[PDB]
């Protein structure tokens, strides 16, 4: 792969992320994070810390089969197999900015790491 | 176009612009880039402060028709309208850092300007 | 050699300068953190608005405020040996802008080469 | 804090990390990063995947009282709380692209995660 079909690679992910997200689709939320990545944030003042499986599941409360989720890639980092993105987006009525890294290993590109912050 | 589409735009870009520079391509690069339009960095301790008449010309007399040149883009951040490049390339035997300001005007991914340092 | 740490502590100063000098119409310290050749370039009222550095720093000294502390951020910094490109979030003439900076290190300080903006 | 305090407490971080892995100085890991942080990557063909503590054992195990330290930061973005550095640095004979993720928590910056890949 080019940086360029990486950067492609790495544009899909973050649509099949927002999408999954907010269909509450976990097959596609852990084909695309690692099993041992965690979601960090504040919400509601307190410092959440959640493992892949507890932030699947909040998805999945939280989901909807109909609204088209709101969101942007205002950044895309590539060194070698390692990537940076921050994509804004929507999700249960808050904006977020997202801080992801991402790690290309055995082909795919999986998210290693998510950080959050509500606007 | 899209979030995910103006992201492959300036990747698209990232490609003429490479390819356009080796090639000495005045039409690519007069498409590109705007008029007023600088090139900026140092050379041999200089400060060479080019036009784009003046960059175009610099590629043309250094054209080569025949090699694949390599590049790759580090970084891509868009905010609206506006965008940010970070492009590693290679230039007549020398390898470059440049970072690229663009304005997406009437439809088309233009840069304003561009800085370098050579490696 | 200088570090990077030092050098993005001298563009996070020229930032600063930057935000005050614009809010302020100091004629001075634009010129001086500016190239005479820099640009200023975004869409505004709908079209698109290509400035020099005489016809900003006009539209500078028309909009100054003498008294206004300045709502402004750093998104982003990068740093490539004397070039480096930034990300400013900042308030001026009650609009929100984001400014996109391309900065060389010339002559041993850091001056702005070319300033691109959108309004949110 | 602000706006240019908050660059200076990262670069201060990034200063206080590549030293402290140099050292092998536990005490100043222990603070800068997360206990449930990771540091993620491939290493000699494998993904290694380790926790702050099995980080800190490495960096004990190659621990040097004597080296400066190579390192330079190539990018710092910010939102609200939540940053992201790349840092090139040195470390047992090799170059490294390290991605941080970092938080502002109860008035200190500490990170998240770091992934890296080897040049």
């Amino acid at each position: 792969m080019t940086t360029s079909e990486h950067i492609a690679a790495l544009t899909a992910l973050v649509e099949t992320y927002v999408m999954a997200m907010t269909r509450g689709d976990r097959p596609a939320l852990e084909r695309i994070f690692f099993g041992k990545a965690s979601e960090v944030g504040h919400y509601e003042g307190e410092l959440l810390w959640n493992s892949r499986d507890a932030f699947i599941a909040m998805c999945e409360d939280a989901a909807d089969a109909e609204t088209d989720p709101f969101w942007a890639i205002s950044s895309v980092s590539v060194q070698g197999d390692i990537a940076m993105l921050h994509v804004e987006n929507d999700w249960a009525g808050m904006r977020f900015d997202d801080f992801l890294t991402v790690l290309l290993h055995e082909g795919s590109w999986r998210i290693v790491s998510k950080v959050y912050r509500i606007r």
